[PDB]
């Protein structure tokens, strides 16, 4: 569990690394068939990586983990949730630029 | 198999029942996390059923069939393609009503 950016591997994996996380979490709902995920994905990844443990990123492939999309009421991809202490505390849908992502992550972190 | 409306089971099933069909085909890209597909889905189904063999409906769950959504450049759900002799001849995205679905099917069938 060394990396701040990680693919969610199952149901238990989500409960331990997101719902019971000790840091704030960005949750990226994505799919292989969605163009804008290939841009937003790496962009947010590098931005979260630069924070060195102040925020983590849980990537959720919507095709691999259709239950999590159902639970979190994801209606479209890309969907990113900010989570803290189990609670959803912010959300966007779609592509954001680097100034936008910085603003989102500073609002979450403090 | 006797039904005009069916779930696509795999890759070979798509090749047999869509690419090599001798009747026009409506292809419904849907997902269990997508609200609007619970409306459009049965609505299209009923209207296809009433044409008695003049058009076929191939349902494709995108989470069970990621390859097909990459191939056909599906970016969001509901996506419906109209297909004839292996080729995409019309497209819509999102819900339509029964008047609009009637026009879409008359454009494809004749």
């Amino acid at each position: 569990h060394g990396s701040t950016t990680f693919n969610i591997q199952d149901g238990p994996d989500f409960q331990d690394r997101v719902v019971n996380s000790e840091t704030p979490v960005v949750v990226d709902f994505h799919a292989q068939w969605c163009g804008p995920c290939k841009i937003l994905g790496p962009r947010l990844e590098k931005m979260v990586a630069k924070q060195h443990g102040k925020v983590v990123m849980a990537k959720v492939d919507i095709d691999d983990h259709t239950d999590l999309a159902i639970e979190y009421e994801v209606s479209a991809v890309p969907t990113v949730l900010a989570m803290k202490n189990g609670d959803v505390v912010d959300k966007f849908v779609g592509i954001k630029d680097e100034d936008q992502l910085e603003a989102f992550l500073k609002k979450l972190i403090g």
